[PDB]
C-alpha cells in the first residue's frame, strides 16, 4: 500500500519537515522541496516538504510532534499521501496567537517571532494550522485565523501580515502542544523503550488480546531516587499514547478519616472500569504500604488488605495497567511482589555525564543562552545531581543573568516588554555562580557507569592484557565454541602484587573495553557492614550486579577483613564469619548464563583464607609486576598527558635513575615536579606584579605566563627528596610467596 | 467474621461441600506478633467456629500457606489441622510435562527443543513457566506485525493459524526472565553413576553393605537383633570424590538427597543463631527415606578455637542442638546421615560416639588406573585425543587429586578453545583484508585433543597435593586404628 | 486539619504572603519516634498541603526549628523545604551590636565597657544579653 505510511519520531525540528527512505521517495516522486498534502483522521489535512533519511524505512515516516498535533493522530497511524506542487505564494494572512500567551508580555510580535520565523522559510501553511516559536525564554503559540490564498499558500516574501487582533480563546477539544512527551526526558533510553513497547501492546490493539487471550500484566513497578521524573515519565507515556491518566498520591490517602480513604481507592478503581482503557499511577507505595513490621495500628493494615483486594479482584475486564513509583524496592511489603501483582520492577538510575548532558540541553531549549557555553564541562563536573538539581541551576542561572540587568529593568512596568527579554542571554559566569550556591542531593550513593579508562594508560602487562581478553572477550563474544566444548568458563580472578600499581586501573581499563558497567567495592564500606549494619546489605547488592548484566563487580582491599581477621584487635570473629558466609552465597548462587564477573584485589596473598580459593569459586590468580624500566618511562608517558611540558631532560635518562621503583611513586615525582612549576609559576607572577606595583601603577610591558619549561633542576630535586617507598624486603617476599605458591599447587 | 460465619452456615446446608481458605498465615500469625485485638477475636472466632462443626457433617477444610510454622501453632490439635501436605517446586521431568500441559494447544515449529528449556529453567514455578509461554507467543506474533492486520480491526483469526514460534523466541523470552524460587532447598534423587567415578571398589561395596542391605531383608536385621547405625564420616585429602561419592549412592539408592555445607552452618552461627536445623531435620524427616550430607562439618570445629579466638558463642550451641536433635530420630523413618572433613583431628569426640555418627572411613588417593579412569569419566567431553590418549603424562600423575586431573583437562579444554577462536579470526579477518579473494569455510581439527596441547598442559604442571597432608591423614588413622 | 486549611485559605484570598511555622519538630518527628496514629494523619495533610502549593499564589512559606535530623526526611524533596538556613552563635562583636541595640534608651554612665562585656559573655544568645 504506496498511499498510507505509519508515523514516528522526527529527527528534524523544523514543523514542515518528513523524512523518508530515498527508494519509497523515489517510487513515489518525492525529492527535496516537494510540497505533499497529508490528510488523516478528523478530515484534518497538512502539508509538508519532503526531504530524505537513511535509518527511516519505507514503510515508516519521521514526522514530528506539531503535525501530529495537527493533524490530530498518533504514533503508528497510518496518512494519505499527496505530492500537490499547485502552490501558490500568500498575499494577506491573518494569525492570531493563544489567549494563554500574552500574559504579561505586550511588545512586537512580528518583528521579534514572525519576521525571523518567516525568513527564507516558505513554510507551506493551511488555515487553521497552529504552530510555536521560541522566544527569548518562553514559547509563543500562533494560529492562523485567515488565509489567501486559502487554504494552500507558502509564506513569500510578498505578503500582507495581520498579526492585530486578541489572542484567540484555547480550543477545547485538545488542550494544546504544552504538555510533556517523549521529547522531554533524558538519560532513561533504554527503560523507555521498554516501557513504551510494553505498554504500546496492549493500549493501542485491544482487540488483539481479547482475541488472542494472552494476559497482559497487571502492574510495573519504578524504583529509583526522589525527583528522576519517575511520574513526568508515566504522565508523559500516559499523554502521548492516550489513555486516560488518573493520578493517586498516597499522602492525601491517609490524610482521610478511616473508611473514606479507601473508599476513595475504590471510586478510582470505579472510574478504571467504565472509562474506556487507561493507566493508573500511584506514588509513595511505601507511604501507604510500608513493611509489616513497621505497621503498629489497625488501619493500616485494613487499608493495604483492601488495596491488595481491590488490585487482585482486577481479572482484566477494561485494559487498565497499573504503574507504582518508590525510593527504593525494599521498603515495600513483600506480599505485592507475587505473581498476579506487581512483578516487572524497572530501576531509574542516576544519569551518567552525556545524560547530564541531554537533560540540561533539553531544559535550556527555551532560553537564549549567550555564545559562550561548554555544556560538556559542565556536565562532567556536576557529578551527583539529579534532574530536578539541573532544573533548579538552570533556572537560578537565568535567574541571576536576570537580577544583573536591573538598570535596563528598573521597576520596568506591570506589562513586561517581550523585546528587552529577548536582548538578554545568560553567561558562563551566571551559571558558576548558580554552581557556587548549588548543593547535589544524591551525595552518599552508589555510582554505576563504564569508566574510560584505555589500555595505553598503563605502560606493560600486555600478558596480562591478553590474559584479561581471553578471560572477558571470548566468553561472551563467541559461546558457541564454548558450547561446542561445553566447558565452562570461570567466574572468580584475583590479584596480587605490589600496592598502587594501577590493578585498578586495569579494571577500569577492562571494564571500559568489554563495554560493560562498572562498579566498585571499596574495604571501608566492607568494615562498615563489618559492624553495626549486619550483612544484609550485601544480598541486595549482589541484586544490584545482578540487576547491571552485564556489570564487572569488583573489590578493592578484599583483605581488610582478613587483616581484621589477624591484627591488633582480632576479636571479630562471628562477624567476619557472617560476612565470608554472606559474599560466598551470593558468589557462588550466581546463575552461569549471567554476564557478571568477579575481581579481586590485594596485596597480602598470605593472609587470604584459601576458603575463597577453590574451583567454582575466586580461583584465577594473577601476579602484578613491579614497573620496570620502559614500562616506567610509558608511565612517565601516560602522567605526562596532563597538559604541562617539559622538554629538557631525556625521560629515559630519569627512568634509568629511578630504576626499581613503583609506578605511584612515579606519579608522585611527577607531582613534586609539578608542584615546583607551579610554584615557580606564582613566584615569578607574584614578582612581576610587585615590580610593576612598586613602580606607580606601571604596566609598561605585560610578563606572558612562561610556558612549562621545567628543567632538570626541579626533576633532580624531586628524586632527592623523594625515594622508593617500597623496599626490597617486601618485593622478595612477594617473590617467594608467589613461587611457594604455584609450586604448591 | 459474620460472613466467615454466613459461609459456614451456608457450607452444610449445600450438600457435601469442600471449603479453602486462601493465605491462612496472613490470618493466623504467631499469638505474640498481633499487636492489635481485632486480630485475636478473629481468630478466637474461626477456632471456635471450626472446632463446633464436628456433629456429623459433610464439609472439609482448605488451607493453603507458605510457612507451616509462620501460623499459630494452637490450631493443630485433633479435630483441627492435623494432615499437612508440602508442594515442592517440580523437576525437569515436571517442568517439561508442564509446559507440554501450557503449550497444548499451541501450533509451534517443530524446532523446539523442550527438554533443553526444561534443563535451563531449573529454580522456578508453574507461574514462571505459563508466563514463559506468554511472552514467548507475544515475541512470535511481535516479529511478524507487519504483514497482519494491524491496520484493520482484529485478524478474523486464519492469519494467526499461518503463525508459529522458534526456540529463539523462547531463548529470546529466557533473557527477559527472573526465576524465583532461587534460595531455596532441593529435594531429588540425583543422577550421578557409578560411572562417573573411578576406583574404591572396596569402599563403594562397604557403602553398598551399609545403606541397601538393611532394607531388603530386615527380617534377619531382627532375628539377631541388629539395627544399622544412621550415620558415617569420610576424612581424606580434599576434591577426592566426596560429594560425588554421596550423589552417587543416593542416585543407586533412588532416594532423594538433601545437602548442607559449612558456609550455612557458620551462617546459622551468628544472625539467625539456632532454631533452624530443627526444622531442617523436620523436613527430613516428613520427607521420603533420603540421605543427608554435612560437609565442611569441620568448619565449626574449625572456628570454635582455630585461629580467631571466637566468643565461644554458637560453637556449643550449633553442635549441641545437632546431637539433641538427631538422637530424637527414632529409627522407624529410614534417612541416614552422612558427614565430610578434611582435618578431622580438632572434631571433639562428643559425636564420634557410638548411636551417633560412628563410622569412619578414609578417602587415599588415586592410583594410576584408578587415576586413568577418573581422567577417561572426565574426559567425556567431545575433543578425542587420538595419537596420544594421555597414558604416559597419566603415568606420571602420582600424588594428584581428582581435582587436579579434572583442572588439567580444563586448562587443555580452554586452550584448545582460545586456539580455535584464534585461528578462526586470523580467518576471517584475511578474508576481509584481502578482497574476498578466498571465502571456503573448512572445519578446523580443534574439536580433537593434539598431543601439542598435552605438553603445554605438563608445562605448567601442578603439584597441588602435599604429601604433608598425606601423612598427617596416616598418622591419625593410626592414631585411631581397628588394628589395635 | 481544618485550622491549617483554615490558614492556607486564607493567604489564597490575601496577596503574596508569608506563612511562618514554629516547632516543626514538636509536630514533625521522625516515624521512629511516632507512637500514635493522629500524627502520621497530621503529617500527610500538611505535607499534602504545602505539596499542592504549585502556583497558586506568590505565597512563600518557611519553618522554624532547631536540627534537620529531628525532622522526618520526607519533608526534604523537591518542591518541598530545599533552602536551608542556619544562624550561628554570635561572636563578641555580634554580642556588642546586640548591645548596642538594646542599650539605646539607657542612659549609661561613663564607665561601660560594651566590649569588655561582649569578651566576658562567650557562650550566650540575645536572649540572655535582652534579660
Ligand atoms: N529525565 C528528566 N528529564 C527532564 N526533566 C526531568 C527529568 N527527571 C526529572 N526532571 C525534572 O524534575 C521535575 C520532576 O518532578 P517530579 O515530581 O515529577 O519527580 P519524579 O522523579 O517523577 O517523582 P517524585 O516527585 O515522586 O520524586 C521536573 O521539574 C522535571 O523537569
Ligand atoms: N600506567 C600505570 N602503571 C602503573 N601504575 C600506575 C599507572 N598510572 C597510575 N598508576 C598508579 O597506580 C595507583 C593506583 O593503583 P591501585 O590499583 O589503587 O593499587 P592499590 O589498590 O594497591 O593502591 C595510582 O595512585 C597511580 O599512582
Ligand atoms: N572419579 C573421581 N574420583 C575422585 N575424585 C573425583 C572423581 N570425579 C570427580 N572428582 C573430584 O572430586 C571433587 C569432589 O569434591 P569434594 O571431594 O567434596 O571436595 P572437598 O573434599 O574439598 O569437600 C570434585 O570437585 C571432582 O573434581
Amino acid at each position: 500500500r504506496p498511499n498510507r505510511l505509519i508515523v514516528d519520531e522526527a529527527i528534524n525540528e523544523d514543523n514542515s519537515v518528513v523524512s523518508l527512505s530515498q527508494p519509497k521517495m523515489d517510487e513515489l516522486q518525492l525529492f527535496r522541496g516537494d510540497t505533499v498534502l497529508l490528510k488523516g483522521k478528523k478530515r484534518r489535512e497538512a502539508v509538508c516538504i519532503v526531504l530524505s533519511d537513511d535509518t527511516c524505512s519505507d514503510e515508516k515516516i519521521r514526522m514530528n510532534r506539531v503535525v501530529r498535533n495537527n493533524l490530530r493522530v498518533r504514533l503508528g497511524d497510518v496518512i494519505s499521501i499527496q505530492p500537490c506542487p499547485d502552490v501558490k505564494y500568500g498575499k494577506r494572512i491573518h494569525v492570531l496567537p493563544i489567549d494563554d500567551t500574552v500574559e504579561g508580555i505586550t511588545g512586537n510580535l512580528f518583528e521579534v517571532y514572525l519576521k525571523p520565523y518567516f525568513l527564507e522559510a516558505y513554510r507551506p501553511i493551511r488555515k487553521g494550522d497552529i504552530f510555536l516559536v521560541r522566544g527569548g525564554m518562553r514559547a509563543v503559540e500562533f494560529k492562523v485565523v485567515e488565509t489567501d490564498p486559502s487554504p494552500y499558500c507558502i509564506v513569500a516574501p510578498d505578503t500582507v501580515i495581520h498579526c492585530e487582533g486578541e489572542p484567540i480563546k484555547r480550543e477545547d477539544e485538545e488542550e494544546s502542544l504544552n504538555e510533556v512527551g517523549y521529547d522531554d526526558i533524558g538519560g532513561c533510553r533504554k527503560q523507555l523503550a521498554q516501557i513504551k513497547e510494553m505498554v504500546e501492546l496492549p493500549l493501542r490493539h485491544p482487540a488483539l488480546f481479547k482475541a488472542i487471550g494472552v494476559k497482559p500484566p497487571r502492574g510495573i513497578l519504578l524504583y529509583g531516587p526522589p525527583g528522576t521524573g519517575k511520574t513526568l515519565i508515566a504522565r508523559a507515556v500516559a499523554n502521548e499514547t492516550g489513555a486516560f491518566f488518573f493520578l493517586i498520591n498516597g499522602p492525601e490517602i491517609m490524610s482521610k478519616l478511616a473508611g473514606e480513604s479507601e473508599s476513595n481507592l475504590r471510586k478510582a478503581f470505579e472510574e478504571a472500569e467504565k472509562n474506556a482503557p487507561a493507566i493508573i499511577f500511584i506514588d509513595e507505595l511505601d507511604a501507604i504500604a510500608p513493611k509489616r513490621e513497621k505497621t503498629h495500628g489497625e488501619v493500616e493494615r485494613r487499608i493495604v488488605s483492601q488495596l491488595l483486594t481491590l488490585m487482585d479482584g482486577l481479572k482484566q475486564r477494561a485494559h487498565v495497567i497499573v504503574m507504582a513509583a518508590t525510593n527504593r524496592p525494599n521498603s515495600i511489603d513483600p506480599a505485592l511482589r507475587r505473581f498476579g501483582r506487581f512483578d516487572r520492577e524497572v530501576d531509574i538510575g542516576i544519569p551518567d555525564a552525556t545524560g547530564r548532558l541531554e537533560i540540561l540541553q533539553i531544559h535550556t531549549k527555551n532560553m537564549k543562552l549567550a555564545d559562550d557555553v561548554d555544556l560538556e564541562q559542565v556536565a562532567n563536573e556536576t557529578h551527583g545531581h539529579v534532574g530536578a538539581d539541573l532544573a533548579a541551576l538552570c533556572s537560578e542561572a537565568a535567574l541571576q543573568a536576570i537580577r544583573k540587568k536591573m538598570d535596563l529593568i528598573d521597576l520596568e512596568d506591570e506589562t513586561i516588554d517581550a523585546e528587552v527579554m529577548n536582548s538578554l542571554a545568560v553567561t558562563m559566569d551566571d551559571f558558576r555562580w548558580a554552581l557556587s550556591q548549588s548543593n547535589p542531593s544524591a551525595l552518599r550513593e552508589t555510582v554505576v557507569e563504564v569508566p574510560q579508562v584505555t589500555w595505553e594508560d598503563i605502560g606493560g602487562l600486555e600478558d596480562v592484557k591478553r590474559e584479561l581478553q581471553e578471560l572477558v572477550q571470548y566468553p561472551v563474544e563467541h559461546p558457541d565454541k564454548f558450547l561446542k566444548f561445553g566447558m565452562t568458563p570461570s567466574k572468580g580472578v584475583l590479584f596480587y602484587g605490589p600496592p598502587g600499581c594501577g590493578k585498578t586501573l586495569l579494571a577500569k581499563a577492562i571494564a571500559n573495553e568489554c563495554q560493560a558497567n562498572f562498579i566498585s567495592i571499596k574495604g571501608p564500606e566492607l568494615l562498615t557492614m563489618w559492624f553495626g549494619e549486619s550483612e544484609a546489605n550485601v544480598r541486595e547488592i549482589f541484586d544490584k550486579a545482578r540487576q547491571a548484566a552485564p556489570c564487572v563487580l569488583f573489590f578493592d582491599e578484599l583483605d581488610s577483613i582478613a587483616k581484621a581477621r589477624g591484627g591488633n584487635i582480632g576479636d571479630g570473629g562471628g562477624a567476619a564469619d557472617r560476612v565470608i558466609n554472606q559474599i560466598l552465597t551470593e558468589m557462588d548462587g550466581m546463575s552461569t548464563k549471567k554476564n557478571v564477573f568477579i575481581i579481586g584485589a590485594t596485596n597480602r596473598p598470605d593472609i587470604i583464607d584459601p576458603a575463597i580459593l577453590r574451583p567454582g569459586r575466586l580461583d584465577q590468580l594473577i601476579y602484578i609486576p613491579l614497573p620496570d624500566e620502559k614500562s616506567r618511562v610509558a608511565i612517565l608517558k601516560a602522567n605526562l598527558r596532563k597538559s604541562p611540558v617539559a622538554k629538557d631532560v631525556d625521560l629515559e635518562f630519569l627512568a634509568k635513575m629511578t630504576n626499581g621503583f613503583s609506578g605511584a611513586d612515579l606519579t608522585e615525582i611527577c607531582q613534586r615536579a609539578c608542584k615546583l612549576a607551579i610554584r615557580e609559576s606564582i613566584e615569578s607572577e607574584i614578582r612581576r606584579e610587585r615590580e610593576r606595583q612598586t613602580n606607580p601603577s606601571a604596566m609598561e610591558v605585560e610578563e606572558d605566563d612562561p610556558v612549562p619549561e621545567i628543567r632538570r633542576d626541579h626533576f633532580e630535586e624531586a628524586m632527592r627528596f623523594a625515594r622508593r617507598s617500597v623496599s626490597d624486603n617486601d618485593i622478595r617476599k612477594y617473590e617467594m610467596f608467589a613461587q611457594t605458591l604455584q609450586q604448591s599447587r
